[PDB]
């Protein structure tokens, strides 16, 4: 394994089933909109809510739309798109935070720490703008309907 730079505490849980993955911060659900546009919303009955999650290897995340089929992913700017096909900008480091929360950085750019983030008006996070210590990118993943 290489542990690219970062901790390997890791989160209690499986991939069997889908989740929400949910924000304290602004209080919303992870979206991935269909026209590949990414953002949260509060609307826990939204359809493009519910994420299916799957390990390449231990600690290293897809996470998937189960309603369009897009794969989360970071460009090179720090922005988050839905991607109609896997690459190397979709992985993701899934680590416990503070013993309790989940967070997500960017493999491709995990040198930086960019994270998966969401903003208290629900808009995502560029890369940069995310740090350590933020309650946007603190995750709670809940079971979905």
């Amino acid at each position: 394994m290489h542990h690219h730079h970062h901790h390997f505490n890791l989160p209690p849980g499986n991939y069997k089933k889908p989740k929400l993955l949910y924000c304290s911060n602004g209080g919303h659900f992870l979206r991935i909109l269909p026209d590949g546009t990414v953002d949260g919303t509060r609307d826990r009955s939204d359809q493009h809510i519910q994420l299916q999650l799957s390990a390449e290897s231990v600690g290293e995340v897809y996470i998937k739309s189960t309603e369009t089929g897009q794969y989360l992913a970071m460009d090179t700017d720090g922005l988050l798109y839905g991607s109609q096909t896997p690459n190397e900008e979709c992985l993701f480091l899934e680590r416990l935070e503070e013993n309790h929360y989940n967070t997500y950085i960017s493999k491709k750019h995990a040198e930086k720490n960019w994270f998966v983030g969401l903003k208290k008006n629900g808009r995502c996070k560029r890369g940069p703008r995310t740090h350590y210590g933020q309650k946007a990118i603190l995750f709670l993943p809940l079971p979905v309907s």
